[PDB]
């Protein structure tokens, strides 16, 4: 594919999941790709078995650790990035965490770990990325990988919905900000996205028939199934596209019982 | 290349937002349909793009069907199984918004919106999605509603009710023909530059007032649409249904 | 006496749909908080009945109210209704759109007349009953209030509801234009958007027991709504409490749309 | 008597929305606890509403509490059980718009925003329904967002996104707290003339421009807000949780 041709394109948290297929399509389509991991023994393993099967299939990549919650992390991505291909041209901020907890007795640590690693580690990626975009005055793209539950809320998740809804606001201020820069800032919202079913317990799969059962598609998500939407809001078919947002949950927002 | 294989139905598409997406479409490999008002006007903007679309190298015929017109829906469907055997994508893109206060807006004007926005659309749908269901190959159904879908315009009361209508419509339709494969989404457009406002936009002033009120700093033109629709209508959005994109440079987030 | 509130004192408030369900529980509110109550009907003999037993109520309770058939599906009822209002209270203060219809079908082979009927009695007859009653109270000069009642199903979809989603997102829609075209005439507009409501019409939805609890299993408050639990928020928006509310929708479902499942 | 016998905590109650909240939720009958932030100004505010509520014979007390601060949340709830005995509402107010652009943003600057907006009220929001579930009565939380919780502003990147949120924490506790019979609801408050705008609305012209966007044809006021903030404080609201309701004279709606 061509429809990110010598374009850089940073992802954060990208070792596995949404974040790991983004980054792969990508690729795919033509971009140097900086993969970002938090920096752990499973992150960089994950990183570096992806940049091999992207160079496997032509592509070029590099894996850089930047723990989200590191509010350095930003400016250490964009140098990297800068010292590899020379540029930045996309972001997608995928990089987070959501430990399901009741709200009555959270503990302040856990949140404050929700917001930091979500929100606040997101704005100042952002506005890494977003200085080097305007500094080389060729305009960019800014995904943020967001959540069906910016939209409804979680009894588990009080300290995770309101950094997913936090994630589509900055998106719509940043689109205002930095639209005369030529940078369009858009968020995806991923409904319910499962992990290798070969990977799961039986009590695992009882559940997955449920959740299946409330997707108008019938089926749940694939890291995969967020690659198409994320590269479409990168490139050039979204030139008029910025401060959206675009459910990628197979009708289940909609589909209420 | 998207499309290829496909055959795509686009109601309203002589002018704007329509015709770029027929001539998108073609471009990605579809067969489309051209579908328009049975005006002469929209006769001939739909014979030219189809001359444009062969020229090109793809194929494409051209269909009056008013959309006002219930039965129009069928009349599409029936084209397109004949010339191309099978439907596999909607663009509902037909609809009007005659602008008029609301205190004196006449009936039979409000019904007219209502009949050729809403009414018209549904039973389009409607006819596209027994087809999708009857191959048995999955298909996507793609609503061009609007950013007043959104908000409230003082001169388009018989308007955005019709374009909240759609959006609505997609995300039930959605559930229905979800276990059928098809998707159903809506795009909204911002400020477009077409033939129906260039008068307005002809006033130079005031296009430099709606222009700054657009992040990106330009309005839209029918090519901005063109991505999005063919993003929702492919492979792209396997995953994405019940959705609506605003493809609007950043004009609804932009409070002044 | 009877501990009548006052946030409508001397308003004349017109409800549609008023016989039966939220529109009856509205029509009584407005009537204990001092309005005088237009209760529109549909002109069956059923509806005739329930806005003939509610203006006996209200009446006993020293409150002030009349009951007129008109068929929101017949666009002139709009004109019926203010003129009913006018004749009978000297004004029109307060619109209530209530009257609607949920006629469950599937959408392939939904037909046309089942359709037209439904957007016909849900939004087009809204529009011309909101565009009679705000030209009345555009011409008394003394500003107003419009409550659309729509549904959570203007945010969300429904399988057998293709037909009726639409008017409820549309009557939402309504409420966001009329606001600005209205505004300068300081008559607000807003919607209400009750979520599963208990009433006649879900009577048989409701028969099965299974059925409703899941149903209320799915409202974090733990319990179906009742009419009721609609008529404190659309005496609200009727009222001073929200002289800068206008263009808004509030939605009254128990916690049901942010329920995600 | 909306509130009657009731205890209220009002957050950032010394000026503007807050103080305005507060008096009226005397008016309907409610003990309250005037929460502010501790300053000299705040402290003055507040003593001057506990004064204005006392003499038209109302009950209140006044509480520094700096919701930057965590543990102000507990600190306002056992002041409350002291005084009067429960905890039956708690309207969280408190927050800090310090305009700023995107690209030179300060972190301590964003730190503070957030830790004042969001994650004061989180905490707030957790001692209050806490206290609320151990009563076994019920009661009700409101969060004073913004029209801003659902568009942009370039020189509010720091601050949009902590209205968003507080409005998703409203739907997340709603669910997390309905099983207690505790309603959670946001108010979005529009244009609203306080000393916070109060320089920028001193520029007739500005003042004019900013008038003419809103249908309604006047900027709120703070007592705007104390209506829709009593009303779902109250029995009036008892069916509606996890909502959120514009106040802002059509503001929202009124799109250019």
């Amino acid at each position: 594919g061509s429809l990110l041709i010598d374009k850089t394109v940073i992802v954060t948290g990208a070792s596995r999941g949404i974040g790991r297929a983004a980054a792969r399509e990508c690729a795919r389509q033509g971009a140097r790709v900086v993969i970002g991991h938090s920096g752990s023994d499973e992150g960089r393993a994950g990183a570096l078995s992806l940049a091999e099967e992207i160079a496997a299939f032509g592509g070029t990549a590099i894996a850089v650790g930047a723990d989200a919650a590191d509010l350095d992390s930003g400016e250490k991505l964009v140098a990297a990035a800068v010292e590899a291909f020379g540029s930045v041209d996309v972001l997608v901020n995928n990089a987070g965490i959501c430990p399901f907890h009741s709200f009555l007795d959270m503990p302040r640590e856990l949140y404050l770990k929700t917001v930091g690693t979500n929100l606040n580690g997101a704005y100042f990626t952002v506005q890494a990325a977003a200085r080097r975009m305007k500094e080389q005055g060729r305009g960019g793209a800014i995904i943020a990988v967001s959540s069906i539950s910016a939209l409804v809320g979680g009894a588990m998740q009080t300290h995770y919905t309101p950094t997913k809804a936090g994630l589509l606001s900055l998106m719509q201020s940043c689109a205002i900000a930095l639209g005369p820069y030529g940078i369009r800032c858009n968020a995806v919202l991923p409904g319910t996205i499962a992990t290798d079913i070969n990977k799961e317990d039986l009590s695992d799969l009882e559940k997955r028939e449920r959740m299946t059962s409330r997707v108008p598609l019938g089926r749940l998500g694939e890291p995969d199934d967020l690659a198409g939407p994320i590269v479409f809001l990168a490139s050039d078919m979204a030139r008029y596209v910025t401060g959206a947002s675009l459910l990628v949950d197979g009708g289940l927002f909609v589909n209420l019982q």
